[PDB]
């Protein structure tokens, strides 16, 4: 199928990236694949709209277009980018602000959204340095990206996968699941 | 005391500027106010390192040099934000991430983290269209900068006030809201101390 892979770091020699050559090397030549590294393409991730540039028509601004092209075309979204604060970096933050929006992502209904990005499906990737019995009392960590960005848009299943006490642990731990994710990628 | 407000909103016409005005107006002349439009600044909300500049140096980054002077200046912080998917908007989302660095804003317990902002209280201030009682049961909402961000590096207390079925309700609705909002302003005051 067509696979999108939303990449979000800064450094190209972080574990994220090897996260990156993971997903890339392991998935199936039966997919094509494209890669939007928002670092490498720096993305603008401002949202702005006044009286001059009305809300409305955010859905055709010129600049985004490459990347709601990219989102149309998409039957899978892989996610990869570490947790900032209990949530997706800025530029990340930015790509969903900007990129899904009203009219191309969902539109408004009588009561609430209704998604368009339907028959989509996606899987987000996680790095952190919180311990997993700690997870259930945390807000966020992915989980907005999922269960309250994702899934309004119609897109189904979301998958999480968190890789958690990420500095803590050792070399030798980082590439279990490191190979885990190589595993998970190869069974789609 | 020294009050911060940071202020995001694309638009100088909108009901968060609207906000903007019934804060910086109401706030007791004893206060030393500064606001921060972070739009109006064009703040780069990206934050960058690598093995040509590590992550260890970002509470000596040059660019953010004025932004971490500020947060130290001030004794109270109000954040007015639009919730944008269960959140801050991008560019605010990146004030934290690039500004509240390791060294500055908090740094490792033996443990887990301490705080280095001590000292200082906040008020978060967010609009949306969601009703109110679902709040309790909604990711985030304001709710993440509140507890996982403010008090983790030693901001407290902290005020959240969140202006809810924002743009469902009615103009005179909304109106009384900023009613609300002035109010508490001008109950932002030191210790026995009146409204000047
Ligand atoms: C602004 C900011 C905010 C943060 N807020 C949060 C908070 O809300 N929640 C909390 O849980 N965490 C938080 N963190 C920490 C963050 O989640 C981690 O730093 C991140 O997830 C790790 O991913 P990375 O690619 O950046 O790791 P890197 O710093 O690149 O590397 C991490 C570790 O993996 C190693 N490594 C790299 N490649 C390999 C390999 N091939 N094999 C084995 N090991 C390898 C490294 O050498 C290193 O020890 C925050 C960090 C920043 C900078
Ligand atoms: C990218 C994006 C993502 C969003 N995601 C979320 C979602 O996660 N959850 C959901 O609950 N919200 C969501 N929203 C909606 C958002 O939170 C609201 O649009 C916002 O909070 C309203 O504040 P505003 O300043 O932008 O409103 P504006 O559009 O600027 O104005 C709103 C209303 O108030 C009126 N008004 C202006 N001034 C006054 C005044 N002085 N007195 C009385 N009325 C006045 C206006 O004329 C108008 O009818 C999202 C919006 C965007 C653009
Ligand atoms: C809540 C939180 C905030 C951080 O800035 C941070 C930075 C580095 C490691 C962990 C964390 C963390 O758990
Ligand atoms: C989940 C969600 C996403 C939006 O983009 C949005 C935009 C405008 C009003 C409400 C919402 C909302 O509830």
């Amino acid at each position: 199928m067509k696979i999108l892979i939303v990449y979000t770091h800064p450094n190209p020699t972080s574990f994220n990236a090897e996260i990156l050559k993971q997903v890339q090397t392991n998935l199936s030549k039966e997919h094509t694949v494209s890669t939007l590294d928002l670092y490498a393409e720096h993305f603008d991730p401002v949202l702005q709209f006044n009286e001059t540039h009305k809300r409305r028509d955010l859905a055709k601004v010129a600049e985004m277009e490459k990347y709601r092209d990219l989102v149309t075309w998409a039957d899978h979204l892989i996610f990869i980018f570490p947790i900032w604060w209990s949530g997706m970096p800025a530029i990340l933050k930015g790509f969903i602000d900007r990129v899904f929006v009203a009219d191309f992502a969902y539109s408004y209904k009588k009561v609430g959204l209704e998604g368009h990005l339907q028959g989509k499906s996606a899987w987000i990737i996680t790095t952190h340095n919180t311990p997993s019995f700690a997870m259930p009392f945390v807000q966020d960590y992915g989980k907005v990206l999922k269960k309250q960005i994702l899934k309004p848009c119609a897109i189904s299943p979301v998958k999480l996968t968190e890789l958690t006490s990420i500095e803590k642990i050792s070399d030798d731990e980082r590439q279990k699941l490191l190979h885990k994710v190589a595993q998970i990628t190869r069974n789609i």
